[PDB]
């Protein structure tokens, strides 16, 4: 019989509860009542039962790095990317193997704590890191594997064009094994929007890997450094194999820039991801949605440099969406869980396997409310997570 | 001898760690190291140990309403203020004395686990409520006198030249006891605002009452009726006895009109509180302060026909307030702390016996966290809630 069965769960993409049976990593059966009974059960007593979250976006190479203190280190000083680059420079210039890969480690753990079992992170790329952050990446990752599914972007955080060591340094690290490839801002920190962009293409094509920019420039070059991003990604026949994270610039530039860019993004596959750390108050997400283009959601930095936040919740980020955006309906905060859960699954690339529907993964979280909106609204810890059908989390604990 | 002493409270004021020696309701004793006898003691293991919030907006009234399926009830529609009225006066048709008082009490537990120990809640005032609500709450409040301090606002929440029934029911609810008097939006609302004023104003002064103001319209207009507000404040001789609730048109105005209503803000004494479900992104928080306006915190409505969200808990409503207004720095956090606490208190009127220092009431909470910042950070729950000198919380539990 079953391996684990998941009593009384309701399920909102079936608006009713079921009982869950798993065998291995698998959902098998979903039925009003299994009979009779299995050694391992969980009884979700009514409440929200929901696939594993997906955090679109993290930085766990460089995670935690602001703990140590009664203050926040690093925040004696506004944001600014530029330098937020130059305390990376300094941190990663004698920062050790071991002391990255503890921190990943605790990035995941956090993460796996709130329900979070796929994530896709960037890690830093360029001549001071060199492959160290690549390295200890990639091996937390490994060990990782039972708790979490783990995308790594080879990421060029100082500029191709700016720090010329980038393309070799860029080039080892896929070759180490990561998944995905990306920039920053081929307008304002490269100063070369065609080439930065048609040096990261060649990459993502020699190793036969997917792409995941950071754009943050504001405004109408945003939105220009974006469109021509997409527009190389069909020329390069790259349709849905490329991610655009952040694109603030969809929030202030005019809202005609969009309108017109929407076939574009359309036509060419392109995904988005928006960080609840950052995502501007006027960001058009519903717009978006509404649009059918496939927005994502995540945490971003996590008690770092660049950004002091950070529980790696993504129900604590939907519920920071929802006040960011002003949303306040039933059908908006469940568009918002939309995002933290299938959208990212969409954005990963791993939507065939993801969801509570059978003959798919058992990675699955048992929430303490009734509701998407509700799990929004009254912030309740989770009872129960499950990776691989086995349970991994019980009440606050890694038990794995 | 102290009746309580508090072990390693990590003091922001004082930027260091103290025991704190209390007998009844009193804070008799800071000192790095207390010798002495001692009933009672909480170890708070160098951790941050704070006075108790201050929440200084809030509809107890008509709280939790939204509660009871599995959506949130009212919430397929968008909120407009006059849609929302209308769900009230539906709501206030039919619900009885015995209702409102539990969702007062529940709403008073929730608040008093998060370790707010000052609120001052508005109850709706008009011709379906009557004064029935008012009521409710100042019997509860009696019941609550142990766990938290309310001030009640008689709150004609349908407009005095609207619903003008309001008045004489105002009047009985300032006999029965209601602490203030508020209308809301002389503008928009009642269309007359030399008029809604000077009635409101007339109330104050035959009951010798402070007034708190819901001021939501936005722009021009919105500066307009609060700089109204402020000139009639003088003219009244009701410094430092007004305040004005939301001022959303803040955000919205000129920033010329706010520089300009400045120096009239702080020659009438005014105060104001931003509610942290509603602040608006582009709200200019940091420059009240920095100019020296007493701007205090709040949740406003918790789980109703106005407001989905609520959990009652000053610091989540902290964190949300650096994302709606994008601070990360440790000043502003800082700063944002200050408003949930001592900044509330002078909202209160309660400012001389607030704070951690000798002589002050012996209202604190004992947090899981380091410092004002990694609190809104990380947003560990409250260890210890002391009020009276008294440990009415401990460990997610109501003790008293
Ligand atoms: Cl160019
Ligand atoms: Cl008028
Ligand atoms: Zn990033
Ligand atoms: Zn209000």
């Amino acid at each position: 019989d079953f391996d684990l069965i998941i009593r009384n769960a309701y399920l909102s993409e079936k608006d009713s509860v079921y009982d869950i049976g798993i065998v291995g990593d698998r959902i098998i059966k979903i039925e009003a009542k299994i009979e009779g009974t299995v050694k391992d059960e969980i009884d979700a007593k009514g409440n929200l039962v929901s696939p594993g979250f997906v955090d679109a976006h993290t930085h766990m190479d460089k995670s935690f790095t602001s703990t140590g203190e009664r203050l926040p280190k690093f925040w004696s000083r506004p944001y600014t990317r530029d330098a937020a680059i130059e305390d990376g420079l300094k941190y990663y210039k004698n920062a050790t193997h071991e002391e990255i890969k503890r921190h990943v480690i605790e990035h995941a753990h956090m993460q796996v704590l709130h329900g979070t079992l796929y994530t896709r992170t960037h890690v830093d790329v360029d001549s001071v890191a060199k492959t160290k952050a690549v390295e200890a990446v990639l091996e937390a990752k490994e060990e990782l594997k039972d708790l979490i599914d783990i995308q790594v972007v080879a990421f060029a955080q100082s500029g191709f064009f700016v720090d010329l060591e980038s393309e070799s340094l860029i080039r080892k690290s896929l070759d180490m094994g990561c998944d995905l490839v990306g920039g920053v801002d081929p307008a304002t920190r490269e100063n070369n929007v065609e080439g930065s962009l048609d040096l990261c293409f060649k990459l993502a094509k020699e190793y036969d890997v997917d792409i995941d920019y950071h754009i943050h420039d504001i405004g109408t070059v945003g939105v220009y450094s974006i469109n021509r991003l997409a527009q190389k990604t069909i020329e390069n026949g790259y349709k849905g194999r490329v991610t655009t994270s952040h694109a603030w610039c969809f929030a202030d530039a005019p809202s005609e820039w969009l309108d017109e860019a929407i076939p574009l993004y359309k036509d060419s596959g392109m995904k988005f991801v928006t960080c609840f750390s950052s995502t501007p108050p006027t960001m058009p997400v519903i717009k978006l949605l509404e649009a059918g283009i496939n927005l994502g959601c995540a945490s971003d930095d996590i008690r770092d440099f660049w950004v002091p936040f950070g529980n790696g919740d993504m129900v604590q980020g939907a519920l920071i969406e929802t006040q960011r955006l002003e949303l306040k309906t039933n059908r908006d905060l469940g568009l918002i869980w939309k995002m933290i859960t299938s959208e990212g699954a969409r954005v990963l690339g791993i939507e065939k396997n993801y969801g509570i529907e059978v003959g798919k993964k058992a990675d699955l979280v048992v929430l303490n409310s009734l509701s998407p909106q509700w799990a929004i609204i009254d912030q309740a810890k989770r009872l129960c997570v499950i990776k691989n059908g086995r349970i991994i989390v019980k009440d606050e604990v890694i038990v794995a």
